Order: C-alpha cells, then sequence, then structure tokens
C-alpha cells in the first residue's frame, strides 16, 4: 500500500526534529514499514542500530554486536560496494565481490543499500529477510529509508562537533582574556591542583607564587565570567573550584 | 518504472553536495521526473525556483515573477494548508481554504505539497499539470521531491548565517584586540571618513587627534592583519584604505 508506507516513513522524520538522533527507534520504523531486516552500519562499520522479529542463520554478524568493531577485512568491502545490490545470499553468480568477502551477508536473503549523504558514503543499510524476494516497492522504501538515515547521521554528527568547537571557542576566549599575571596565576594554580575539584585558599599561593592575592583572587572570577569554572567561596577561610568545561584544563596544559 | 524516476532524483541529490544550492536546476529535475509544473515558494512565499514546458492560464501568479513579493493575503492561506492537497482547480467541493484564497492556484490542474524540515514548514511546493490526474506515485515523487528542496533550504539558510555570523565574528575579534588608544584611533579616523573607501594621511591625524603616527599606523595594519581593511601604504605622502567587511563599520558605530 505504497505512498502511506512512506508518508509514514516521513511522518517519522518530521518527528525527530528537536529530539536528538536515534537510529533503532527508526530502524524499527523501516522494519515495520518494509517488513525486512534492518541493520545500519556506519562508514567505519559500526552498527549504530538494527532491528528484527524472528531468529536467523547468520553466524558472522553477532561478532560485532559484542565489540562494535568489525575487522579491517570484512566490513571493508561491504564498503567498496559502489551501488545497491538487489537480492543476495550464497548461491547467485556475480563477480562484483572479491573471494575475501564470503561470509558477511550470510543469513536471511539480504539486501544492500549504501547510506550516502553530503557527497559521502556514511555507511550501509543492511536488510535481510529469509523468503520473500526484495520488491521494487521494497527497494524504493529502503532508498528513502537510507536517504533518510542518510541526512540524519549527517545531522547527528554536525550536532556532535558543532558542540565541540563551542566548548573549544569558549576556552580560548577566557584564556584569551587574562593578563600575563592572571593567566600565570591560573597556570600555577592547576599545576599545583588536581581535576575540576579544587580547594586551597588563594591566600596561600600568593606568598609562594609571588602574585598578589588581589589578582589571583581575580583571574579566578574571570573564569566565573565565561563559565569555565565554578566556586561561591565561603568567606575566604578556604577556596574551592570545580570546572564547567572539559576542553579547558586540556587547553591550559597546552601552554 | 517509478523507482528509476526516484533513483534519478537521488542521483541529482548526491550531485548537489559540493555545488551551491540551485533551485531551478532541481525544480527542473522535478518537472523532469514528475512531468508537471514545479514551483518552489517559501515561508515568506518568495519563488525560489520553478520549471515548466507549455503556456499557462494562471493570471494571479505572473505577479510575483517581477516583484518576488506575494500579497499579505494570497500566499498566507497558501501557507495555511495542513497537508498535501491532491489535485485541484476551481470546480470541486471543499471547506478547507478560507474565503480569501480563490485565485492563487489558478492555472494547471494544481497540486500542493508543503515543504517541511528542521521541524519547520520551510515553504510550499507546487505542481500543476493541465489534464493528467496526479497519481499516487506522481505524489510519491512530489513529496520526497519536497523533502529534498526541503533539507536544501535548510542547508542554504544554514549556510547563509554561519557566515553572516562569520563577518561579525571576526570584526568583534580584530576590534577586541585594539588598545584604547588604537581603538580611539580607528574611531577618529572613520568618523572623519566616508564609505569603505578612504585616503587620509596618518601624519595629519596624529596631531589633529593627539596620537602618535606610531599608533594610528599601528592600529591600521592590525585590521589588514585580520584583513578587515585593505591598505598597501604608499611611502607615506597619502594613505589609502578600503574596508573588506561590511559588518565592521556598522560595529564601530555601535561603540
Amino acid at each position: 500500500a505504497l505512498l502511506q508506507k512512506t508518508r509514514i516513513i516521513n511522518s517519522m522524520l518530521q518527528a525527530a526534529a528537536g529530539k536528538p538522533v536515534n537510529f533503532k527507534e527508526m530502524a524499527e520504523t523501516l522494519r515495520d514499514v518494509i517488513d525486512s531486516n534492518i541493520f545500519v552500519v556506519s562508514r567505519r562499520g559500526k552498527l549504530l542500530g538494527y532491528s528484527i522479529n524472528q531468529q536467523i542463520e547468520n553466524d558472522r554478524m553477532k561478532k560485532m554486536l559484542e565489540d562494535r568493531q568489525f575487522p579491517e577485512e570484512y566490513t571493508k568491502n561491504l564498503f567498496n560496494v559502489p551501488e545497491t545490490s538487489s537480492n543476495l545470499d550464497i548461491n547467485s553468480e556475480y563477480t562484483a565481490f572479491p573471494v575475501e568477502n564470503r561470509d558477511l551477508f550470510q543469513a536471511g536473503l539480504t539486501t544492500i543499500v549504501p547510506i550516502i549523504g553530503g557527497g559521502e558514503r556514511l555507511g550501509t543499510l543492511i536488510l535481510s529477510r529469509l523468503q520473500d524476494q526484495f520488491n521494487d516497492d521494497d527497494l524504493i522504501l529502503a532508498e528513502y529509508g537510507a536517504t533518510v538515515v542518510g541526512m540524519e547521521i549527517l545531522r547527528e554528527k554536525a550536532e556532535e562537533i558543532e558542540e565541540e568547537a563551542r566548548s573549544k571557542a569558549v576556552v580560548q576566549m577566557a584564556i584569551s582574556s587574562l593578563s600575563y599575571s592572571e593567566l600565570e596565576a591560573i597556570e600555577h594554580i592547576f599545576e599545583e591542583l588536581d581535576g575540576n575539584e579544587g580547594l586551597l585558599v588563594a591566600s596561600k599561593i600568593a606568598d609562594r607564587v609571588g602574585i598578589t592575592r588581589s589578582v589571583i583572587v581575580n583571574a579566578l572570577r574571570k573564569l566565573e565570567s565565561a563559565g569555565v569554572i565554578e566556586s561561591r567561596s565561603l568567606g575566604m577561610k578556604g577556596t574551592y573550584i570545580k570546572v564547567l568545561n572539559n576542553k579547558f584544563l586540556i587547553e591550559l596544559e597546552n601552554l
């Protein structure tokens, strides 16, 4: 019953809007829609999700469902596949696969669609039934489905790193905003500290370090200012901090 | 064969990848694989791109094709469509459209798809033949179709501002690294200046402003460093400069 079938696939997509990416509850969707087996493997060939409904004969797939890694020779060509291969097992004649890719498709009549977003193969969609041949409708669905879980990892991954170089801009911001002293204080602080959690009253360092309180006491708050650290001191008599940004200590040690 | 017609689409989708989003050249690729009229209009109702073959009886649409600005009464109810209107003109019986959108659909047995990604109705997609019914799959194409133009405005507008908020980003930079002095200078400079184009001679400012050539002449380079302005000084005897970022000048005035 076509169109609905998809409109349904679409229904699902619209819906992932805010909610962060989630393959499985989306693999399901394809399973449901296409009534097929569904496994999504990334470029690196880690399964990000899959789903099923009845047991199978495929011995050489589970290996990965236990270490997330699939070895540097197997999934390897699984990737070399230039296009969709339509209907597939262990008894059809073709010289499109080399004799080093024998057992990967294995059990349940398997079909294959490459996931292919922003100009790049981001991975593969395995589908694999047992009996019912893979219909022209049935394909069209996957191709949408792939195309969908296409610009999704895309999405997910941008998300994933656009908030790396957030953190990372942040930190060379604040650090960009200290005096030779202030930062030197900060420096000497965490050289003589451990982790985000830190307590040793500023008072102490000053005399040792030979930077006034006043300042040390301040470099400090400059970080309260672009978030990076937290303390809300307890009337001197001890001074404690914890950090709000992992990429920091890192950077700071990068000095 | 519909699938072909679909995969054909796919192929054009991969091959936008690098190339900067082109609507027409996809409006066509629709009007190809669908065999109909394609018109992509937006949230605000601008016709981004379109694509036809024969001559048409819609009068009330040749309006936007010169001002790009559709009425605050037409496109809007065009916006109001909760979902895909399958076939249309002006003889049928329906209590959807409000008594204020009679002639927008005018020519071509018209059909309607809303474009929705980033969990947002990005705009509307308009197909319109003359006789042939829009079939099931005619839809099926059309929709996915949208869905692409879909996450294309996404990519374009995404692209639009990750680079408006670049300018801004770099100018808040450059400036931010200006000593009060230096800043004082660039200031005094452009206040007695007109547009991105300037020839006024450093020597003469210092005095008139109370600052060393030393520093004027420093603060200038600084912005060429961060490229914001161009000058290749001449051997004094007249300095001439140019601004290479619009956002900049704006920002100055906002200090």
